[PDB]
């Protein structure tokens, strides 16, 4: 999801990665630029802090306001030996929404204004293990895998309508639909929540595997060549309780405890190649292409909430498309310890898409990074960088957010 860039310094140049050593976030990108490290054994902190800002408006006039910071982390060790660098790490990441109880989003049809919260928090850990092997010498080649963990954390309501258009395309199903339609009837609403890590499992989480492998050619002495593929991470299937809760025309509340089980979330796998011309010996620039590959796998993710009075169940089919991200990033030392960095970023989905979920806020196109390094060691380094989400206004319910991302690091040679 960090469909971005990952790192520090790749953070802060566009989220380019593929042609240029980005730190041991690499892992996380491509492998093959870790042997682009000074040596020894570089050991790297990073902390990322991102406050988002979606304003849905909707039909005749009304806010709901999502004002929330999420904050992602990263810690690892690159370590030399003969060419090989074998490092490993841990990645955290976090994303979410917080609307309240007081939108029109927590209304039924009608518009009775219910009790019930709209809200969302994602937390996957990437935990790659990973190489980087110098071959040639105008050619490297990395590869990682890593142990994932997602925690989905979910409040969401549906006014009837919505719920009706559901059963209608043939995507609801399951013996409670009937049954409690006729106590949410035309006026009514449903309630799906999944609250924290207060059962030791439940929380609604999986493990499962991702992967990643690269390489990078010197065509000049000046100018470097690079290419990687990130895999679909395979996702576990989401495990949990949930409770599923049915508002009726007047505001009356039927609350149900189940297990909710949500198979084939997929994070894509993706195809990025890009270039790092130095024509400077100060002054770099890099460019990568990224493609991400969602259209491929024909299935559907389904969501199925089971429970003692019967399932609620809902398949969505995997449909999807590329999203082609061209970034451009360059770094100018003005002096010895300290590179400055800055670039841009405008992807584009094929197919677009309109699904204005306020609780699945939809990735930025335009951003626009900032960022720089100062060495006060050169065996101590440290890294920091700052990304706008240029906003996009989306209209189908109009919505309007952008992101700010900030990042830094510190990097301890040994």
């Amino acid at each position: 999801f960090d469909l971005e860039g990952y790192g520090a310094i790749s953070r802060a140049m566009g989220g380019t990665s593929s042609s240029y050593y980005t730190g041991n976030a690499a892992l996380i990108s491509n492998p093959a630029t870790l042997s682009f490290a000074p040596d020894g054994n570089q050991f790297e902190l990073g902390l990322d802090v991102v406050t988002t800002d979606i304003k849905v408006h909707d039909s005749h006039g009304a806010e709901p306001k999502s004002s929330t910071y999420a904050v992602g982390a990263q810690l690892s060790y690159v370590a030399q030996l003969d060419d090989w660098r074998f490092g490993a790490g841990l990645f955290v990441s976090s994303l979410g929404t917080e609307y309240g109880s007081k939108s029109f989003l927590s209304q039924t049809e009608n518009g009775i204004q219910t009790s019930f919260d709209n809200s969302s928090r994602l937390i996957v850990l990437r935990a790659p293990i990973g190489f980087s092997y110098q071959a040639t010498s105008k050619l490297t080649f990395g590869a990682s895998v890593d142990l994932v963990w997602t925690s989905l954390n979910l409040e969401l309501l549906l006014p009837s309508s919505q719920v009706g258009a559901l059963t209608a395309q043939g995507n609801l199903s399951g013996g409670l639909v009937p049954s409690l339609a006729g106590f949410v009837g035309t006026g009514g609403a449903a309630h799906f929540s999944l609250s924290r890590n207060s059962t030791a499992g439940g929380a609604v989480d999986a493990v499962g595997w991702g992967g990643r492998l690269g390489l990078t050619y010197k065509l000049t002495d000046n100018t470097v060549l690079g290419a990687m593929y990130n895999f679909k991470t395979s996702v576990g299937d989401l495990e949990g309780k949930a409770t599923l809760s049915a508002i009726s025309g007047d505001g009356a509340v039927l609350p149900l405890d189940g297990d909710i089980r949500v198979k084939n979330f997929e994070m894509p796998a993706s195809l990025t190649l890009g270039l790092a011309h130095q024509f400077n010996e100060r002054w770099v620039v890099a460019a990568d292409i990224k493609r991400a590959y969602w259209g491929d796998v024909m299935d559907s993710m389904n969501v199925a909430f089971i429970s003692q009075l019967g399932g609620i169940d809902v398949a969505l089919p995997h449909r999807y498309q590329d999203i082609t991200v061209a970034s451009i990033g360059t770094a100018y030392k003005y002096n010895n310890d300290l590179t400055l960095r800055a670039g841009y970023s405008y992807a584009q989905q094929a197919l677009d898409s309109e699904l204005i979920l306020p609780v699945i806020p939809a990735y930025l196109k335009r951003h626009v990074t900032f960022g720089g390094e100062y060495d006060f060691d050169k065996d101590s380094r440290i890294n920091l960088a700052i990304s706008f989400g240029l906003r996009e206004r989306v209209q189908t319910l109009r919505q309007s957010h952008s992101q700010i991302n900030a990042v830094v690091s510190y990097s301890k040679n040994f």
